[PDB]
């Protein structure tokens, strides 16, 4: 069967665009192929961390993972720092891949914008994210939008690395939600959910309360027209509120266009916010569950162990075909 | 007791630079320090490499080290991509540099001046070498003068470290020859005697045969002096073969002076030319042992053993100061 590869970085907020882009993909794909879902610690310090908060970071996305659904005996959940692989063929591929190519990805303009005194790291990122896709064989790399640039590289790099040293990677390509590919800012809906964003009440955390949710969908920006109607150029707040509902709810948007026929934003939010929470719930007492056990650290070990096994095979043949080592 | 760490790219050509400005030093300094010498070939790599061609100069540069008198059980001779450690160490210091500082480095310019299209692990050369010396708690790294900056950055990448993470890391400091720190062109004594000159009459490899060496030394370029004098900046050749054969024959740039005062370069080259045979002779004999044995293997083996023990812990450590992981 297919393999997926796909990673999120610890950070303080895991965000419901998280979910909606990403996390909601791999729970539904869990079972029909081989699946890899990494906790991206090497990533996350691109750009400093506090050391405490970092590792308590990991442990709640490892609790978050599992408390969406992630099923351990139907994938591999582990740490990005605990397989060395990752590094190792993260540096052959920063030796493959050109300066002005690293220089022109979006993220790295958006994370450097305005600085100083750029970290390396911030520009070495997707070498480090194509040796994480690339270990694994990896057919299907399910993100939201804003990682699409990334993998067009990996691809790429993975071309380059064949045509140079001889086939050996597949050449992985992204799965990119149809809806609740591009969550936007509840405060500014023409620009994407951040979990770095100043305004707390731009997005929704996983672990955000009942009374805070209903703050936040109740304050999101709208428009002045009284009609639920998805349309992103012209309504960029109502559409943005759609594809949240939709993708939470099961329903469509033509279905909830019609369901709200008539009806005001007033209504619309109360009941928006009532989907989230009953999403969010569940979600939240696995999670304090998990975080209290012994067996997150459980799963997260045999994770590490399988993607050890796996990509320390694929280090081997990529040092073969470059002719490191003997 | 110090410890003493330093490394040579594997590659086609190992000129008699690196033997008076490097190997010369490690023989001398194996027995007082705990030593660590390294085949580099994740920086080889940092330039594209035949992959044939790079296995063999692997085998090659191990064959050298020990056909010089490197004893392995004086010293730690191992593959730079046979511990992951280093990647792993490179990664996090990539993480803490910032690009500018990268961007300053010789090295990094001379190497990609007039290209379009320069490879990232030229520009991230840095970090991987700081990696390579922090990783062993290094005192001490031997190397010639070309190497000063790149020691300099792996100062203050440790100190950065330091301040930031808790102290971890002991700040290594260069040992350069005094005589021989630079060894140049025979063919340009004003440029540096480099591996990768388009002109084999610029170096002399250390497997060049003796009719080759005196074809060499006899061509170098001097002046219209007729004087064996030592004069940097007036006469640049005669003063960088003098260094030669201070270095190689132990007697000090005086001595020689005196010895050959009155004397023409005719009868100086000669004697230089036999001095430069006397010293590759039994380096080559011993050379051609090593690569014929199956005890080369072997030294690598227990080399890597040993160094992955030193430098997986030192990762540790480094995570744990960092939060990565758990
Ligand atoms: N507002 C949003 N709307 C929809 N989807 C969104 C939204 N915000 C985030 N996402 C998606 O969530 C996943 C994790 O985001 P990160 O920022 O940790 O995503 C990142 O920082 C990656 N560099 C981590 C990574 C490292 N290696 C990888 C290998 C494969 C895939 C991903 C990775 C991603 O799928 C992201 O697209
Ligand atoms: N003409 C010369 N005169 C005098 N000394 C010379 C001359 N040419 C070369 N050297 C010295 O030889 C050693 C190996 O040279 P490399 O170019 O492989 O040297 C290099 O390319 C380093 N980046 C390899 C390295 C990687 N990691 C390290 C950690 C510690 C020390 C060294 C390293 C060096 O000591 C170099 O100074
Ligand atoms: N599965
Ligand atoms: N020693």
């Amino acid at each position: 069967m297919k393999t997926i590869f796909s990673g999120i970085q610890p950070s303080g907020v895991i965000t419901i665009g998280n979910y909606i882009g990403a996390l909601r993909q791999f729970v539904e794909l869990q079972h029909e192929y081989n699946c890899y879902f990494c906790i991206v610690d090497q990533h996350a310090i691109t750009v400093w961390q506090d050391p405490h908060e970092l590792r308590q970071n990991i442990r709640r996305l490892a609790a978050l993972y599992l408390a969406v659904g992630i099923d351990p005996t139907q994938a591999t959940l582990f740490i990005q720092s605990e397989v060395p692989a990752h590094a190792q063929a993260a540096w052959m591929l920063q030796c493959i891949v050109y300066i002005g190519e690293l220089e022109r990805m979006t993220q790295f303009k958006e994370k450097s914008a305005g600085k100083e005194a750029v970290s390396a790291g911030l520009l070495t990122y997707p070498p480090l994210m194509a040796a994480d896709i690339l270990l694994y064989n990896t057919d299907i790399v399910p993100v939201g939008e804003d990682q699409k640039q990334h993998i067009e590289l990996t691809r790429d790099l993975a071309e380059r690395f064949n045509k140079r040293y001889g086939e050996l990677f597949t050449i992985p390509e992204a799965r990119i939600p149809k809806v609740g590919a591009r969550i936007m800012s509840l405060v500014d809906p023409t620009k994407k959910m951040s979990k770095s964003d100043p305004n707390p009440k731009a997005y929704i955390t996983l672990l955000d309360d009942a009374k805070t949710i209903e703050k936040k969908i109740k304050s999101a920006v709208t428009d002045s027209e009284g009609t639920i109607r998805y349309d992103k150029e012209a309504k960029p707040g109502i559409s943005n509120l759609l594809n949240i509902y939709s993708t939470l709810s099961g329903q469509s948007i033509e279905e909830l266009e019609r369901q709200y026929e008539g009806k005001g934003y007033g209504v619309f939010k109360a009941d928006l916010a009532q989907v989230v929470i009953e999403t969010l719930r569940p979600i939240q007492e696995r999670y304090h569950h998990w975080m209290e056990s012994e067996e997150l650290d459980r799963v997260l070990d045999e994770g590490a162990e399988k993607a050890n096994r796996v990509a320390s095979e694929m280090v081997r043949k990529m040092e073969q075909a470059m002719g490191l080592g003997r």
